[PDB]
């Protein structure tokens, strides 16, 4: 039901995505949610939604449905305030817009830095994405102040992979260990390694895009689906369960945090009956047996960037 994260506190397994969630249906996405037990929410300022989010928390806090200590909300900086003056800056426009004062935790949502700016992915006279000159360890170092300062309560990373992780954990004078790991997993693309390595360090890790993210706005039709595939489909007919149901299970069973996406109210509340039946080591292991290294979110654009994350095997 819950893990236990590096600063004492526990982390919800399940949460409610909301990238692509339009903010005239999330208020509503996440209300439902709520009321149907989720306690774990994650966002992001570059999903252009979070002041809708923070109007359906505030509105289930007022309720007394749940008191906010229950809540675990997760939010990230966005790679064009990776410099130390901007991020404090990046994090009270997000507490803001969510209406809240502290976040449980805040991650560093890419491990590329941006041309600071108000476009979220600034282009050249090329046409290319301009890179800032900024590193890893001095955003680290930015987010460790958060902590200080009491905005946030734990900080963590997304994207990030083994050596990125091994800078920060090797920096000189770190106070604060990266509390969680946000990465893409599923089926198709089941990260043993990565996945092996930050559970051996003590670090979480949060599985996204776990039903493939079939709503991507550059999803081809040539595209495997998750959704589809026949011999998940079966696994979950063996156990009376939907295909989603199953592919939230599998990254549960791995000692996941898993956040599908749902602005619709019936497979919000599917999404969440996944507490009472099991995988068997059978059902795992012919699942991880599928990884064919797919990944949804490559960031092409960026893939000269100096700290490009997805060059390196993990
Ligand atoms: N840190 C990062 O870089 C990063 C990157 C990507 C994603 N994430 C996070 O991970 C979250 C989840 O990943 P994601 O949004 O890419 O995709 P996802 O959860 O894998 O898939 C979402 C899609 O699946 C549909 N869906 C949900 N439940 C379903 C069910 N029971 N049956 C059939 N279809 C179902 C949703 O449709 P409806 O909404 O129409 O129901 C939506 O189209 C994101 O929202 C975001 O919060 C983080
Ligand atoms: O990185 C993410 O979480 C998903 C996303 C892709 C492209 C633009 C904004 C968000």
């Amino acid at each position: 039901s819950r893990l236990l994260l590096n600063n004492g506190a526990k982390m919800p397994i399940l949460g409610l995505g909301t990238w692509k969630s339009p903010p005239g249906q999330v208020t509503e996405a996440v209300k439902v949610a709520i009321d149907v037990g989720y306690r774990h929410i994650d966002c992001a300022h570059v999903y252009q939604n979070e002041n809708e989010v923070g109007v359906a928390i505030q509105e289930k806090l007022r309720e007394q449905v749940v008191k906010r200590e229950e809540l675990f909300i997760v939010s990230k900086l966005w790679c064009t305030y990776h410099e130390k003056g901007l991020v404090k800056g990046a994090c009270q426009k997000t507490l803001s817009d969510l209406k809240l004062d502290y976040l449980d935790l805040y991650l560093i949502h890419w491990p590329t830095g941006f041309k600071p700016g108000k476009e979220f992915f600034p282009l050249d006279e090329s046409g290319n994405v301009v890179p800032s000159d900024t590193n890893i360890l001095d955003t680290w170092a930015a987010m460790e102040e958060l902590v200080d300062e009491g905005l946030v309560k734990a900080i963590g990373i997304s994207n990030f992979n083994h050596l990125q992780v091994e800078m920060i954990l090797n920096k000189p004078g770190l106070k604060y260990k990266p509390a969680v790991n946000q990465i893409e997993c599923h089926p198709y693309l089941t990260q043993e390694k990565l996945i092996q390595y930050c559970q051996s360090k003590g670090i979480v890790v949060t599985a996204y895009s776990p039903l493939g993210s079939p709503d991507r706005p550059w999803a081809k039709p040539e595209d495997p689906s998750l959704l589809e595939d026949p011999r998940i489909k079966a696994i979950a007919a063996k156990h009376n369960k939907t295909t989603a149901q199953v592919l939230i299970r599998f990254p549960m069973q791995r000692n996941l945090v898993v956040i599908p996406k749902s602005v619709t109210p019936e497979r919000i509340a599917e999404n969440f009956k996944v507490f009472d039946f099991e995988l068997s080591s059978q059902d795992m292991t012919t699942l991880l047996s599928y990884n064919r290294n797919w990944r949804v979110c490559a960031l092409l654009s960026c893939t000269s960037h100096k700290d490009y994350p997805f060059h390196e095997e993990f």
